[PDB]
C-alpha cells in the first residue's frame, strides 16, 4: 500500500514537472512578445 | 523598468537635440536676413 501511494505520487510529480514546463513556455512567449510593444511605444513617443 | 525609463529619456533627449538645432537654424536665418534690412535703413537715412 505504501509503495503504491509512493508510485502514484511519483508519477503525479513527474507530470507536474511537465505542467510547469508548459507554463514556463507560455510565460516566456508572452514576455518576449511584450518586448516589441515596449520598443514600439518608445518609437511613438520619440516621434511625438 | 528603470532601463526602459532611461532608454525612453535618452531617446527623447536625443530628439530634443535635433529640435534645438532646428530652432537654431530658424533663428540664424532670421537674424542674417535682418542684417540687410539694417543696411537698407542706413542707406535711406543717408539719402534723406
Amino acid at each position: 500500500a505504501i509503495a503504491d501511494s509512493l508510485r502514484s505520487q511519483a508519477n503525479t510529480l513527474g507530470q507536474a514537472i511537465s505542467n510547469g514546463n508548459d507554463a514556463l513556455g507560455i510565460l516566456q512567449t508572452a514576455d518576449k512578445a511584450m518586448d516589441e510593444q515596449l520598443k514600439i511605444l518608445d518609437t511613438i513617443k520619440t516621434k511625438a
